[PDB]
């Protein structure tokens, strides 16, 4: 397979299309297979996002050991001091992604790192590793567009990331200040007899059984209703419907 053979596999496999959730995964594998390469997805603080071995080595102890191992913290942590591209990294380095152990095995194998860029910041890094074979021109190409899209897809998950915790940390701090001292009780009275989250409640009922009135209850759900914290919805003549949406409000709201 030619180098513009393989640039047309990435091109048309690693698109974006609407509708479609990066999965990294399935990334991993189409490097891995283009680029006949063991590939490692990592964020900036170390985390396995995809993986994805080159299953067609003949050798079935190889492709044990590497289905075995699993990557240490220790080592992709250290990836994040890799600045610039680092290719053909040989075994005995400390910054090889294969075992150390049985170095005869994997006395030939090359590693590549490639800094994962986005917005002038750090978003994470890809890893190559070959076996028996070194990176040439033509790879490390196929390896730069890969470290590029993949950049492009975190920048965008952590832009929308970012902006949602945003969203949700700001409507639990405006619900909490919004509530009254005895609104604030109810609501912890509420989700005690909810025993959750979510759940069917019975204001009047419930009212009773805690000493309180349905209408501190029924006011307290409004402002949250209104902050967007919660959904409400009434079942009938009586019971209403409640889910928290913002999951770290009860946490936050003890802290009130």
């Amino acid at each position: 397979m030619s180098l513009l053979s393989k640039t047309r596999e990435l091109n048309t496999l690693l698109q974006k299309h609407k509708g479609i959730a990066v999965d990294f995964k399935d990334v991993a594998q189409t490097i891995s297979s283009v680029t006949v390469t063991n590939v490692f997805i990592v964020s900036r603080r170390g985390k396995i996002l995809g993986s994805s071995l080159n299953e067609l080595l003949k050798s079935q102890r190889i492709i044990q050991m590497l289905e075995e191992r699993h990557i240490p913290s220790e080592y992709t942590e250290r990836l994040m001091e890799v600045k610039q591209t680092e290719s053909n990294i040989d075994i005995d380095n400390v910054l090889t992604v294969f075992p150390p152990e049985n170095r005869e095995l994997f006395i030939d194998s090359r590693t590549t790192i490639f800094p994962i860029l986005g917005g002038g910041e750090r978003l994470g890094t890809l890893v190559l590793g070959r076996v028996h074979d070194d990176f040439n021109e033509n790879d490390l190409v196929l390896g730069e567009y890969a470290a590029t899209v993949i950049g492009m897809e975190i920048l965008r998950e952590k832009h929308s990331e970012v902006e949602k915790e945003a969203r949700d940390k700001a409507a639990i701090t405006m619900a909490i200040n919004s509530l009254s001292y005895s609104e604030k009780e109810a609501i912890e009275h509420i989700f005690e007899e909810l025993g959750g989250t979510e759940g069917l409640l019975i204001a009047s009922k419930v009212a009773d059984r805690v000493g309180i009135t349905r209408s501190v209850i029924v006011n307290a759900l409004r402002k949250l209703e209104s902050a967007g914290v919660i959904e409400s919805r009434s079942l009938g003549m009586k019971g209403t419907f409640i889910k928290v949406k913002k999951e770290k409000f009860l946490d936050e709201l003890e802290k009130s």
